[PDB]
């Protein structure tokens, strides 16, 4: 009997050597194969129901809810080392009160700012708004104090979710996709704060990803909301940038960005799940392995004590801190219609074509209608 793993390209070498350690101690070889995320899911969905497919796979946390309900991935037994993982990363791989994977990477946006215009990170969103107005005034509109992809629900979620909005209500039986909180009082308050930034001129209805991104590269945007994926282009453009978590919406009320997480999962139909689980919890999950995984592919780490090891990367520290206060993108298939419905609602709001209340309630109605079909 041998163990089979489907992993990413930059994980093969690390997992092959680790498997050699596992073979020496237990006498079970480990076969490691690179498979891309898209093909992992399509292969797993038809191999796993028969007991085939890899014993261990990597994948996105978004898959967990459906793989868990269909009994294809195995609940991770609690082990002590779990205390060293970010709560957001563990929640992202949890469903119905059970952990279903061991995460290794996170991704979330943060505040990125040009230090030629911002001397200290604003402590609150009210301070950010005042600073943005002052910057707009000082440079006569040539420099935008604050700009981001405002009508995109992924980028505006820190405000809508931070004030109390939620996508699906969490219950002990799993996410209740019949209970959608995108129009409750918190969501309305978050959307009203976005609308206030529009009304005061700090944001405009024409703000989108492209205009934000190009303006920051050219040195004409003081503060933006973006992720680690854009940092290289800003460095190459010669921007003296800094990264920090999005300022508190109010004192004591943090911004709550969406977080994407990648992790390892166990084939629940495999005859080798016990040996596969041992290797996952005792070998893959260890701090030393996760640090090597980070070095070979620097993504925001899922372990707190791995971040402590880094080192020379202040950007990763800021983005990881942003992810820690964030919330996972809901890991169920019913999340799919939410993006476009909320993006339409945001556009309607910022263009003054409906009240915040009416636009959000319409968005929830359309989400439910599409979930039903």
């Amino acid at each position: 009997t041998k163990l089979t793993i489907w992993c990413s390209e930059k994980q093969v070498d690390i997992l092959q050597k680790l498997g050699e350690e596992f073979k020496a101690k237990y006498g079970i070889p480990v076969e490691v194969q690179y498979v891309d995320f898209g093909s992992i899911k399509s292969k797993f969905l038809t191999a796993a129901p028969q007991g085939q497919g890899a014993d261990i796979i990597v994948g996105a946390h978004d898959w967990v809810g459906e793989l868990a309900v269909n009994g294809l991935i195995e609940p991770i037994p609690n082990f002590s080392d779990l205390k060293n993982f970010y709560d957001t990363a563990l929640k992202a791989f949890s469903y119905g009160g059970k952990l279903y994977g061991v995460p290794y990477a996170m991704e979330a946006v943060a505040l990125i700012y040009n230090k030629d215009y911002v001397d200290s990170v604003p402590k609150t969103m009210d301070e950010l708004i005042e600073k943005a107005k002052q910057i707009d005034e000082e440079y006569g509109g040539e420099v935008r104090g604050f700009i981001y992809d405002v009508a995109n629900f992924y980028f505006s979620a820190p405000f809508i979710l931070g004030y109390g909005g939620y996508v699906f209500k969490e219950t002990p039986q799993g996410l209740d996709v019949t209970d959608i909180g995108l129009a409750n009082e918190g969501a309305v308050k978050g959307a009203k704060l976005i609308k206030r930034m529009i009304d005061e001129g700090v944001l405009t209805p024409g703000d989108n990803y492209g205009t934000m991104d190009s303006m920051f590269k050219e040195g004409l945007a003081a503060m933006i909301i973006n992720g680690l994926w854009a940092i290289k282009s800003y460095k190459d453009a010669g921007i003296n940038y800094g990264v920090a978590p999005i300022p508190e919406l109010e004192p004591g009320v943090p911004a709550k960005p969406f977080v994407g997480v990648q992790g390892f999962m166990i084939n629940a139909k495999s005859p080798n799940k016990v040996i596969a689980m041992e290797f996952l919890t005792n070998f893959i999950a260890r701090k030393e392995t996760m640090y090597k995984i980070y070095l070979a592919d620097p993504r925001l780490p899922a372990r707190k004590d791995v971040l402590e090891l880094v080192k020379d990367n202040p950007d990763v520290v800021a983005f990881t801190q942003s992810a820690s206060m964030g919330t996972p993108m809901p890991n169920v298939p019913e999340m799919a219609p939410v993006w476009s419905a909320m993006g339409d609602a945001l556009s309607i709001i910022i263009n003054g074509q409906a009240s915040v209340e009416d636009a959000l309630k319409e968005a929830v109605e359309k989400i439910k209608a599409q979930i039903e079909k």
